[PDB]
């Protein structure tokens, strides 16, 4: 029954208008940061990933936790795959020559000046209270007492996607081969890794908005009441389930390695698995949500969740997340699934 799930989604939809007040605080902070960085020798080509978006909201339950990405175009960029990990690379070749450790581009040396300039500007204006938190790659600010913003620096490359993505983004049977070709013409991004190296991880997070806003096999999906689907609602419930489970056990360390990214990745694998819009009918919200929960548990038990763009990078590998952590999450979700999800009728 979709009765409980809709009420959860209705409760979630209410706190959306709280974001409008908090986001405005975030814009003023990052508008001041972008102008201070743009007149630095290394960060002349800095800017937001999306010119007006200004954020991404990882916490679908807490409207006070934002995630912001700054971009920096690195032209004539040469990448070396680090030990066949398929996702971590060295950047070698200039405004960025001050961070060169010989041939390769140092991530922590670029993060040092980036964190330094922000640290100096955060205190400089301080017409509104912004507090810097140091702890790994993200420069985490806190506006007033509630709002927290994660600022991530990313390198932008407008060349072809690296070979490891050749069989990724398997959307041909769902969104068509024409759309996959158009998406792969868009740039790709590299973010600091933070074992240990001066390597960068391939990032394709900017592709999520492109697909979430155009998500059906039918081009008119969710444009009229006759073909309203529940794809977005299922993703929201999947993200909220993990956030509640991570909140419920915040005094332990078992669920610290799982994020909405894993929940996103498994969901889009389900979208590949179920390409027809009829498989996502709104009347079947409870059933479709179960398909997502089932697949994610199958991933947890099998210790396998492929990067959606890099099929050879296992997000659930033992190097990344240990077996006891994945078994702990498996038990909690299976318990919630058997019990009609008690984490949903509370907060
Ligand atoms: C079709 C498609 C399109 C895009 C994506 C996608 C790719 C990446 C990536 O890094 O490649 C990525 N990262 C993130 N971070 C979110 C986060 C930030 C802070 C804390 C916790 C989570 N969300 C992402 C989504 C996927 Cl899974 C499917
Ligand atoms: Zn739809």
């Amino acid at each position: 029954g979709a009765s409980k799930l809709r009420a959860v989604l209705e409760k979630l939809k209410l706190s959306r208008d709280d974001i409008s007040t908090a986001a405005g605080m975030v814009k003023g902070v990052v508008d001041h940061l972008l102008l201070r960085l743009k007149c630095d020798s290394a960060f002349r080509g800095v800017g937001l990933l999306n010119t007006g978006s200004y954020y991404e909201h990882v916490k679908i339950s807490a409207p006070n936790e934002f995630d912001v990405m700054f971009k920096l175009e690195v032209p004539r960029i040469q990448l070396e795959e680090y030990s066949n990990t398929r996702a971590y690379y060295f950047v070698k070749f200039n405004p960025l020559s001050q961070f060169l450790e010989g041939e390769i581009l140092s991530a922590s040396k670029m993060l040092s000046k980036f964190r330094k300039i922000i640290k100096e500007e955060i205190n400089d204006i301080k017409d509104t209270d912004v507090i810097m938190k140091r702890k790994s790659p993200a420069v985490t600010l806190l506006i007033s007492e509630k709002i927290s913003v994660d600022i991530t620096l990313a390198l932008e490359s407008k060349s072809s996607w690296p070979a490891s993505t050749q069989e990724g983004l398997r959307i041909q049977n769902w969104l068509s081969a024409k759309v996959r070709k158009q998406l792969r013409l868009k740039p790709f991004y590299l973010v600091p890794k933070h074992f240990q190296e001066e390597t960068w991880r391939l990032s394709f997070s900017h592709i999520e908005k492109e697909i979430l806003n155009n998500h059906g096999k039918s081009k008119t999906c969710c444009e009229n009441k006759e073909e309203k689907c529940c794809r977005k609602d299922c993703l929201k419930l999947m993200k909220y389930l993990l956030e509640q489970l991570k909140e419920r056990f915040k005094d332990k360390k078992h669920l610290d390695k799982f994020s909405s990214y894993h929940v996103k990745t498994a969901f889009f694998h389900v979208c590949t698995q179920n390409p027809q819009d009829s498989q996502w009918d709104r009347k079947d919200l409870g059933l479709c949500f179960d398909n997502c929960v089932t697949y994610f548990l199958q991933c947890l038990r099998t210790e396998k969740l492929e990067n959606y763009f890099i099929p050879e990078f296992n997000l659930f590998s033992s190097n990344l997340i240990d077996k006891r952590s994945k078994e702990f999450l498996t038990k909690q979700i299976e318990y919630e699934r058997n019990n009609e999800f008690p984490v949903f009728d509370e907060f």
